[PDB]
Formats: structure tokens, sequence, C-alpha cells
């Protein structure tokens, strides 16, 4: 937790010029946290929030594209840790907007706390209320643009990948913003952080391999390596975001870390 904390007052605050990712998707977030603005012909869907310190700096990159703060109609949340969440409740307070997020995460997103380590104040964040609680295959609509959820749990219990369709020239293109899927804090062992942890895991990469996904998004742009596409990206040269194996590689790697970590903490569990 030390460490997590320092990178959450390191890359996770540095800034990055907020661009259009593809079609009507926008990234507005940090160096080291990805937030969304999703434009639609009746709003904006706001996907995401960092650090509770970082709302501030959201808002003024969502501005720096020219969009407005005030016209966020729909906060999506992949997932509910705090540099994720964390400026869920004051958006919510000054636009009205409604938060959807996955049903398993409502008690997280309602009581602001960690799973597993209710306590620990430095994972705490501003409570907010859960307007429209999604199941695997619900559709959220704001005018001409539709997301998918799917539930994809084991990062937290109610983890949720939203899927859309964009455009590519006259192509379509299909976006997932996966939740994430890393170990991090979580206990799979011994004390889980929540029940049913490991098989949700398991559950989520095979998932995650069987989806048909063009353009691979998350929570943090090393999910999906932003910055080296972002660098790449050129007026007149073919999208670098479109990478239609990168779901499957990315769900292997991850794989592979957390039966690392299952390990590690199994043999943890033997007390010295
Ligand atoms: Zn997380
Ligand atoms: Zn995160
Ligand atoms: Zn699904």
């Amino acid at each position: 937790i030390k460490d997590f904390l320092a990178v959450a007052m390191k890359k996770w605050t540095a800034p990055f010029e907020p661009f259009q990712l593809i079609d009507n998707i926008y990234y507005v977030g940090t160096d080291g946290i990805a937030v969304y603005v999703i434009k639609t012909s009746q709003g904006l869907i706001l996907m995401d929030t960092a650090m509770p310190q970082s709302t501030g700096m959201i808002k003024d990159n969502i501005a720096k594209l020219g969009f407005k703060v005030a016209d966020i109609k729909l906060i999506l949340n992949t997932h509910a840790h705090l540099d994720h969440t964390g400026g869920f409740a004051e958006i919510k307070k000054e636009t009205g907007a409604q938060l959807v997020a996955g049903e398993r995460d409502k008690p997280l997103l309602e009581g602001g706390y960690y799973p597993g380590d209710e306590k620990n104040e430095d994972l705490a964040f501003p409570a907010v209320k859960v307007d429209r609680a999604v199941k695997e295959g619900d559709r959220v609509t704001l005018g001409d643009t539709t997301l998918t959820a799917h539930a994809t749990p084991g990062h937290s219990p109610g983890c949720t990948s939203w899927e859309m369709t964009v455009k590519d020239g006259k192509e379509d293109r299909e976006v997932l913003f996966f939740c994430s899927g890393t170990v991090a804090l979580n206990r799979l062992v011994g004390q889980p952080t929540y029940a049913g942890i490991v098989d949700d895991y398991r559950a989520t990469f095979a998932k995650a391999k069987a989806m048909k996904i063009d353009v691979l998004l998350g929570p943090h742009p090393e999910v999906y390596g932003m910055q080296a596409k972002r660098a790449e990206m050129k007026d007149g040269a073919p999208n670098p975001f479109i990478k239609p194996g990168e779901l499957v590689t990315y769900a292997t790697s991850l794989s592979e870390d957390f039966d690392k970590q299952l390990a590690k903490q199994t043999a943890a569990l033997e007390k010295k």
C-alpha cells in the first residue's frame, strides 16, 4: 500500500495532453490514470475519474478539448477503486449526471471504501450513489451512442468492461474499455478480498480472450500502451489504437501474472 500511494502521487497525477483517440472517444486522463469523454448527439458520457485530488485536473482536461463539464449526462465506472472514482461525488453533484456501474460494485461506491480493507482511509473516496446498477449485456444509450456492459469481475466484484462501436473511415471498429484484471492490492487467499475472487479472475481472463475487440482501452494507459500509440498518431496514417490481437495478448499476460501472485500469496499463508 505504501508503494501504491507513492505511484498515486507520481505517474498517476502527472499531466498528459488530452486528445481525440478514435471517433467520438477522447482521452482526458493523466499520464498514469486513463479517463475518457464519449461525445454523443445528446450530451457527454464520462468514463471514470481519477484520484480524489485530481478532479480539477480532469475537469480542466475536458475543457482543453472544448467540452463542457456541464454537458456530462452519464458517468460510467469500470471499477470502484479510488483512483477511478475519486471525482464521482463532485462531478455528479455539479452536473446532475447519473452514475452507472456494475451491480456488485454498488456497495463499494456507496460506502467509499476498499473491499476487504474498509478501515484504510488512504484507499477511501467520497461516497456516491449509483443511479443504474448494471448486469452483463445491459445497454446504456445516450443519443446516438450505446455502450454494452460486460461483467468481468476479479479486480473488483463489480468490475465492468464496456463495449461500443466506432467508425474508422467507413468501417465499424469494436472498442472495449477493459475494466482491469491486475491483482494489485487484492488478497486472493487466506482472507480473500471478497468471496469468489479467484474464480472471477480466471473466468474474466477466459471471457476477455473470447471477445472480438479492435481497440483495447483500460483504466490506466499501460493497459494498452497509450503513450507509444499517441506518439505514432499522424493525420493520414492508420489509427495506432486499432490492434485487434491486443486483448488476447494482454489477458494472457494478466493470467500469467495472476498465477505468480496466487502462488506467492499461497506460500505466504505458511506462518513462520
Ligand atoms: Zn483498481
Ligand atoms: Zn486503477
Ligand atoms: Zn459479455
